[PDB]
């Protein structure tokens, strides 16, 4: 088999489609997202035509084998898609209507500046090399483009899946390529992360901040360490759910400007019982009553600034 | 092979059955499952008929390549399923019946809200595509409809194997879709959470409350922030076993609620300690023996809400 | 091809063996251990039947798409075995002689009642169904069953590898379905158990048991505490390599049990301090001093009831 | 098919290029990186020559069993490479031009002496054997290789993919064997190591130098002991995201060294308390003074003389 | 195709040979490692004799499917090879040269009693099952067993790569099976656990030895217990990369045994404090004084006890 002839000098367009049937497994760590989908295919292949008054039917249908079916493949895949053919129907002009059911596990870049009040565009290219007999194009029938009702990506919202309508057309070893972009807008539910993640954090921390009501220098000490010590056990738990990024995250912003607020209270607590030691308590008790309205309001402040900058 | 012809104008109906042989992996993470059963289908085919008395046999036996047969999918399926033709019958007025043996990693969403004492509704749905010869519907032979006694769900109390009987006929990239939802009812049996979980995280909290009956300072700090520092160990594991949700489960709620409780016991601790210092104990003393009080009932009070709330 | 054709109206018997080869990953979570073994089918087809002097053989080598083969599988398996074809020998009667070499993961439960002082009996299930032409019955050739000298699984100590002689003959779908029962009987090498969790979980309770030597309340704080936190490190390690059970295990009945001497162990440290500071020491001295031999005594008599209901 | 006949008695020269299209799961634990690329082989078939007036056609694409293709492998990956064919061309002239796509999981060890601010070069290497017609010789087209400009390799920045142009001739197992190198240049982004570990770190160990501006000896151990148990909660992090390294890693000798701080700051907190109990607390004064600067001096001068043995 | 007649009654010898590529992902867990090597194969088959006059040629080629081929399989695998065929070279006497390339996850038992310091015995385990024509015996060509000066095993040093020359000739299931043992000796490299595990594990236990040099008992039991809370985080990272044994491992007995002198020092601080309460403190300061000896006396000997009985 051979592509089909141009009428003129024209390249094939081969109108595409993808319907989502599954959306599953969005590993943050890997940036990965497995698909189970349909593609559609259509192109014309006058080779193919028929009359159907001499034929008796309507409508032809072919194995894949039988025909000329172009060579379309994804750009951003871990391996080769699983397809399965579910039909090959050809008109009596020759229109050739191609679908197949398919499952892919997909590379597309996520951003975690904004985490967790993220949201990420998933990308799926499509592409098609041109051959020696004729150059391929490849179209977006966006009529063809869709998702069912029940797709769910769990912990996210889906907004869209939408196609760039114009192909990005490029050479590649020595032959035309066309490239399709299909996206995937989901939206991140945050929601879970305020009661689990960020008021435990934030309990722990105003914890620490009882210390700025007590002379105690032993409490003091057991207070700050220990709380710094819970706070250990939760920053953990965030940088194992995102990978290693070469730019600063909203979340790993503030995880790092607590660090400073327990770095701080230490040595307040230690100013704190230095000067009572040395007999100064007057002035441990102005910088203590100080700190008791300085923490939270540069906690406070500190926080807009972050909000501003990454939002 | 092409689909029987229709006698009138008529949709070829193909019953359905499945028997369950085992389920097991119930991901609650993932919310998949993993099933291995009998796939049965059945359907007339008139260019099958044969003569008992000339043929001299009363059931035909064929090859799935030598016969017509209708391209069944699974909806909620991460890859097409793993199948093993058992048998192939044909009667002599041209009835198909058709065996297959598969295996299948179904996507099914699971809805937390009670956890651990949850029941899910697992789902499994039945997929076929008209072709431009002739629209196929679905339909469920209830006495093929089933599950082996030794079916065994981990952790889980299996209730019901049952099918929705009427298709679910809809149109999809130009065809007829005619789809089926078989129902796998499963209740969790919560009896471990009890020991393991529930208990030992109401030890430490009750101990953190012994606080109240000491004016140590020093020591009520250490209760407090070191039982808190043992619950940080034990929500980090309940967490992890669990998708990030939309909506408030019951465990996440008692869980963020707990955290309340130790936040207001270190205030009263404060308090307490910041009234001695300032020469007022019999004050002190007031909101302490207040304190034994307030925290049991205001926790029964709170779980009492939050079970009315959620059950 | 077609089953081989009865002489009188008898069931075809199918003599079965299984001889493993490897025995390995008894996974504990998800109650499967993957298995390398052959499988031996035997069976009289008189259709194969030939005469050694006109033939000028004693035996028929075929190739399995070119005789009649009973599609033999495994009930309790997660997906069909990865099976190669070994051998086929037909002998001058029509006695097939079938054997291929498997590799499967099996479904099999398990009973963690007496963990880690725990036995299991692995189970692999052969099963045939009966033909619309005849009845297949399967039987179990003992001298075919065995196991390779150097099969071993990591942790356990192999007994025996048998099988049920007698079939489970039953209906499934209007078919007769012949089932084989084969068994792995492993117990467990308990050895590691006594100094990696059994003494170390002991040790950090008789350490909490020291309060009971002192009348300092800040470090009887420290002591109870403290090891209530080294138990809690304890307890999640043997909670994940177990499944979540609706019944009780030997292991954590006692994990349970400790965590209650801990909470009364801080009662008691609670009552001791709240006396002395009441003006009371003569009578907080008569608790401490039974606590001393209450908190063993009663430890030991709870041991004894425990291994009694288990053992 | 047989290879192509010398004209004189010349090996068979295959032109090779690599072009990258995706790049992901750089496993430092494993050792492994997964690749995405397109494979483009290029040799004379004088065999295969035509006449472009006769046949009509300026070029002919053939199927891979149709003509003699060179059995190229690849050294270093785990299982031979999953490989799609794109096109085979061939011109006028004989010469044949091959494109595959290919996915492969690569070996290629990784020196983690400088981590995290290290560098690697990643091998492909690409080996042809010969056959007892002619010997095959392996070339670099420097024009067909190269790497899509969106290859990321989170965590990495990409810097050059280049080939060593001379192949490796060698005899293995009585037969000639053409070797390639294929090279990718990473560097490690070290950014994120500073805010996440590095600087939390070094805050923990510098609030164990508090201890140092402390006489109160419980507060002191409770110091240098609770921020060891912290540092405890971070070289097990780093230690989990690396393999066993038989030489000695920067990141490595840092964590190491750190101990050894820990460890003589218990020392100077324990002669402290007990020259103060022996009534010498002039001279416990003078070793709390000169740790205070000691224990930063000592441990800029150590980090400067590991940085310089390192880098 | 059917074996090579033997010319008297000799079993056919079958010469092998393995040659290593890559030798990666020694799994300690799971006992398995990874190989990827060549597998040499030669046997006489006069049937394929020739005269290199008459044919003109030297050496035939030939296609598997073409002459007959030994069934070689391996024994200590979980699935079986993947494997491709290199090159079939027929000589003029009738002997076959046959080389494939393949891959295999190998199961072989680790002996763990000497870890970190212990070697291995790695086996890959050659077998071919005999014919009814006739008996199939292997044979080891130690001109073709070798590996590559490449191979590395992270982690571990490759000492030798050998074959036991005299099979194990053996009756399976009524058919003759000759099995060839293959051996790589491999020696672990202990640098690293050094300073990685061994010294921060000894630093911790000599800080808790820091409380023989004090009399505060509040202080005493905070770094006694704060120190065997620092140890469990320590003996669950190791326990955690080998699996369950009933025998004793090297850095099992140690650990262990830090355990009894961390129980036997809490004695020794309850002793301590309950004679100074007593008003015996020139007795408690005895015991005190001689644990300061006893304690890494007693250490160093049961060390050298344990080195002893383990090497
Ligand atoms: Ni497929
Ligand atoms: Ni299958
Ligand atoms: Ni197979
Ligand atoms: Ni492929
Ligand atoms: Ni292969």
């Amino acid at each position: 088999v051979s592509p089909p002839p141009p009428i003129a000098d024209e390249p094939l367009t081969v109108n595409t489609g993808i319907y989502l049937i599954e959306c599953y497994s969005l590993d943050d760590k890997a940036e990965t997202f497995k698909v189970n989908a349909f593609l559609s295919l259509s192109w014309k292949d006058r080779r193919l035509a028929f009359d159907p008054v001499r034929s008796g039917v309507r409508v032809k249908t072919y194995e894949p084998e039988a025909i000329w079916i172009p060579e379309i493949r994804f750009v951003n895949v871990e391996n080769a898609r699983d397809a399965d053919v579910v039909d090959i129907s050809v008109s009596p002009d020759g229109t050739v209507q191609y679908l197949e059911r398919f499952s892919a596990r997909v590379l597309s870049p996520l951003d975690f500046r904004r985490y967790p009040f993220d949201s990420q565009t998933l990308h799926i290219y499509l592409i098609v090399r041109s051959v020696d007999t004729r150059n391929i194009v490849l179209a977006v029938d966006l009529e063809k483009v869709g998702k069912n009702d029940d797709v769910f990506l769990t912990g996210w919202d889906i907004e869209s899946f939408t196609a760039v309508v114009k192909p990005a057309n490029f050479a590649l070893e020595d032959r035309l390529e066309s490239k399709l972009d299909y996206q995937l807008r989901i939206s991140r539910q945050y929601f879970s992360y305020i009661p689990n993640i960020i008021l435990p954090m934030l309990f722990i921390l105003f914890i620490s901040w009882t210390a700025f009501w007590s002379t105690s220098y032993e409490a003091n000490v057991t207070l700050v360490v220990s709380t710094l010590i819970a706070h250990i056990a939760f920053n953990i738990l965030v940088e194992t759910n995102l990978p290693k990024t070469p730019y600063m995250t909203y979340t790993g912003a503030i995880i790092f400007m607590i660090y400073l607020f327990y770095f701080v209270a230490v040595i307040e607590v230690t100013v704190q019982h230095y000067l009572k030691v040395e007999s100064q308590p007057a002035r441990a008790a102005s910088i203590t009553r100080a700190s008791r309205i300085a923490f939270p309001v540069v906690f406070l402040l500190a926080n807009i600034i972050l909000a501003f900058l990454f939002f």
